[PDB]
């Protein structure tokens, strides 16, 4: 019976939904938690106020301020979420391969947007990594928060996202999986549920080409916010229990089921984080329970997985 | 805490956040009933939902049923999100103006769509409206709940909608700006807060060339979901206290924003039930409260309203 006083305090306690078709053939039972009704479409909302306002609090920015982040669209939408909100100049860099939706949303909150070269590596000078660098250099009062290394990015996880696990599921939770990228939702999920319960199973997600989860080659995929070329500061390996290696079409294949089979608007990684689960949760047994962790919306992939003629050009249909 | 057994359950208990910007010319208070959180992205979810749960209570429709409606494609994805979920086949009808990213989340929800030309009037035989009869006068088991006249729309905001703004405000609620489509939302919060309290006063936002808050002149507009060329059956303008008249460049330009000074990612009708509501909340003074409803999500006009192409386009930009 309580009003908000603005949009941010709507981030985080989000619903988790039982999956009723897709998992048919596990012994245990499955569920989602859904990030897409955090107010900005994403689970990233929850590390962009995270890192903002604990950076205000600690004087390390103040209003007024300009918040550059080098991003594949999420985090940079929960920054500028939080800038719009609380009263920051917020500007993104992002690589070609991020989707036009995530573009204008990003426009629409104010933020302004540079655009870089899809193929550069974390390190390459004209990435956006990189490109984030010289701005920062080169526009007064200016500071990168940083995703890959700000611990507020998994401590967002440990106090809040894994909070609310404990506060749905308590003991009767037996295995979590979930997407890594920056490794901040893993890592703070993990560390919180292990200490609370320690046989509680960690599963990870990471695309073929991506070393997050093993391997050395480095190959690009469709897949938005998961995976990387190199591991991020905030990820600790050291908590996961196994990586599943996903793939592109199996990853949205799973996602347009998770909408046809179980009206969950959600996106490409989703399909990713539960294909893995359909294929991970297979140790559980009955009585048992496994928790997906569902990133964002379907708003961010209009033009691709969600397009017929998107999914036949890249193979996928 | 709740874990949720379908999405469905996700419907309803929508947040209601101050705002703090757009409001400051205002003596009073000024609040925004954020429907964007609902699971298929917009307020109709609540009418989807009713509509067919008490259709199949009553014996009307059963699972396995062809579902038919006509609409600008909001009521669509409600009653293709209850269908996907609830095993129920789904038909829309739906103007060439409305969005293509309503079809995209219609056909990925498993939906078939039929458009119909923009500039039919309401009985043309080519109108969607029409064109639905047509349908269902032709496809087996097929049933057409019709918004525009089933009293679940209106009773799904009486008995949900309304009660949750009771709740949030009890008598400490002075206006609600609502804009005006099928008149369900406008018509059911009336009748309940009316009730709750006879000196609540009930605003409609309604686009020029629509009819229903006044006028003779039909003309087409780019504003989806709100004005009609007829009065639906559902719709009782005898609750409403004013219309305030709408257009399209105001609303899009409060929409606009909504977005960027309060973070909202909502649509083009919640720029119109803004607009509105900072015109006609002048009569209200310090220590009283305006509520606007805000009905649907940022990601129905991605490539409309937010996209400075577009706007550039219709001449708004
Ligand atoms: C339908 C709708 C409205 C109006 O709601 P009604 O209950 O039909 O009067 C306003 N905006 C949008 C986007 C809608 O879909
Ligand atoms: N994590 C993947 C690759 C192992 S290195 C797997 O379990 O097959």
């Amino acid at each position: 019976h309580m009003i908000y006083p603005n949009i941010l305090a709507t981030i985080g306690h989000t619903p988790v939904v039982k999956i009723n078709r897709l998992g048919k053939d596990l012994e245990c039972e499955l569920y989602a938690k859904c990030e897409f009704f955090n107010p900005g479409g994403s689970v990233k909302d929850r590390i962009g106020y995270e890192m903002v306002v604990k950076a205000e609090k600690e004087g390390r920015i103040k209003p007024g301020d300009t918040l550059i982040e080098p991003t594949s669209g999420n985090t940079g939408i929960g920054i500028a979420l939080a800038g719009a909100v609380l009263g920051y100049k917020v500007i993104i860099t992002m690589p070609e391969k991020m989707s036009q939706e995530k573009q204008s949303v990003l426009e629409r909150l104010g933020a302004i947007i540079y655009r870089t070269p899809t193929e550069a590596a974390y390190n390459d000078p004209d990435s956006h990594i990189s490109l984030a660098k010289k701005l920062q250099a080169e526009i007064p009062n200016s500071h990168i928060l940083d995703q890959y290394a700000n611990p507020n990015n998994p401590n967002a996880h440990y106090f809040g996202t894994a909070q609310e696990i404990i506060d749905d599921f308590g003991k009767d939770l037996h295995m979590v999986v979930a997407g890594v990228g920056t490794g901040g939702t893993i890592t703070g999920i993990a560390k919180r549920l292990k200490e609370f319960n320690p046989a509680i199973k960690i599963i990870g997600a990471d695309p073929e080409g991506s070393i997050l989860g093993g391997g050395t080659e480095i190959k690009s995929y469709h897949v938005e916010g998961i995976g990387y070329d190199f591991f991020p500061d905030v990820l600790d390996n050291t908590l996961i229990d196994a990586y599943i290696k996903t793939n592109d079409a199996d990853s949205f294949r799973t996602a347009r089921r998770l909408i046809k089979e179980e009206g969950l608007l959600i996106g490409g990684s989703c399909g990713a984080a539960m294909w893995a689960a359909l294929q991970a949760a297979k140790s559980l047994s009955k009585g048992q329970k496994c928790l997906v962790i569902l990133p964002d919306s379907i708003r961010n992939y209009m033009s691709k997985f969600a397009n017929d003629e998107w999914m036949k050009e890249m193979g996928f249909l």
